[PDB]
């Protein structure tokens, strides 16, 4: 039930990452000298936080006060000196609350694989591609599939001649 | 449901970024010398805030009053001095309380992926671009995607032949 | 739903700011020889927010007073001196509040990308245009787009000829 | 009942999975010279958890204070010395509170068996390939049933001759 659902929309977000790798692939391997395939982990998860922050006010510079009291004795006779000072602050704090509803159906982790043909000149030799070529195809697929460090996401893309 | 009503906002907000560098790309580079795609990460998360500030009033010139009582007593017979200060003080604070309901489909996160072709002059060799054409073409994706580096935008221009 | 409504606003701000920079640029440019675009990063954020200003008491020239109590006693017997005062002071404060509701659709940073074309005499080279009058073009762009920056415009215009 | 229909969401994802490895290994193996299956160990236990979690306090410059009162007495006659602080503080603290339903029908761990046939050449000599084409699809194949260390993924790929 809810699962076929779940199921399908990660079907069509992995096809649409993939024919967005495709669209940029294309013109220059060419049509069909690209083929790419994504899979992608997703959030089904419900989750719901809220979040409270407060201000530090141990310094007495960012310190709000609405009540101060001071009561300060100093009855000198060291000798026999006696202080005494009696202090009561009631202070006003920065409060921040944030409510937050995650999005049902993100992207946790995207892994991507990619696989280019070789050459073939007017003589016929399938020859294979070029490491800045290689390296360019690389960043292009990134920028397609928006890789992300902080999610994990991996990506490979390798050179071999396709099969008639 | 509501997931394919996002895909669809997140492929509609793509397809107009997409547009929007095309659109500039395309006078000096030429009709179909230059594609681009866009993805996006989006904010589909529910968040509300509440903040909280108060001006600080540690400082006597900045400090706003309502009651003060300071009893100062001073017996003097440094001999048998006996000094007495009890000072209580009421405070009024400045307040700001911002409420504050985020949008729901904000942008956290573009990269943006363009591809230009190669100048086939009248003899038809397939020249390529100038470091400072491939500058000016970075510098117009950029303005034109709204490349920020608060959000996290890479962009990535490279340099290629078109295939037949 | 409400996420098209928005991107709607967006797209006509947008196309005016374009219309507006095209406006000044055609003149002295030409027709056809100036192209802009331009993307804007709004705010679709409710924010409401008030605001508490208490100004400052504690100097005794602009301190507003409503009842005074000083009770002062000096029983000289600097040998057995007594010096006693009781201070109590109730103060009136100016105050100042102010509830604002800020506007639904404003605009937070804008960055827009004019492309100017080059001179072709009656002879038809591509002269391109000089230094005073890129800066001029970009003064008037910076007029027209409303550059400012504390929003966080950027604006960047290039010379290149057209392509047929 | 419940059990049939868990069975064929696990036998869907399982096809999917296969589906998306045939998809990159066909191009370069060779249509039929590639057969994968995929068994998945899947997640039909709904568990609910709320976590609360406390900033640490216990450094006096983070800590956000409400009331403070601080009796100082120092007695000095060391010699009879009496020092005397009786210190009572109240604190407000960071508080997040994230409610988390997980999703049911997740995957806890995913192996996969892929073989793969030899390489008749026209002679009709069965090639065994070489350790790089291994290593590629094996990296092909780790990427497509997305290959993941935490849940504890395990992947064979072997080579040999296919029967007839």
């Amino acid at each position: 039930d809810l699962n076929d659902a779940q199921l399908k929309f990660a079907n069509d977000v992995e096809s649409r990452i993939q024919r967005r790798i495709e669209a940029i692939l294309s013109p220059i391997v060419g049509n069909g000298n690209v083929h790419a395939q994504v899979t992608a982990q997703l959030d089904f998860a419900n989750k719901e936080q809220t979040e409270e922050h407060y201000s530090p006010n141990g310094d007495a510079s960012k310190a709000t006060l609405r009540s101060r009291q001071l009561n300060i004795s100093e009855q000198v006779g060291a000798g026999p000196r006696s202080t005494q000072r009696n202090e009561t602050s009631n202070y006003e704090v920065d409060r921040t609350i944030r409510h937050t509803k995650m999005n049902v159906g993100d992207i946790e982790r995207l892994s991507v694989a990619v696989v280019v043909n070789y050459k073939t000149l007017a003589d016929g030799k399938p020859l294979p591609l070029t490491a800045d070529q290689m390296k360019q195809i690389e960043d292009l697929t990134r920028e397609a599939m928006g890789f992300s460090d902080k999610r994990g996401d991996t990506l490979n893309v390798v050179n071999s001649p396709f099969s008639a």
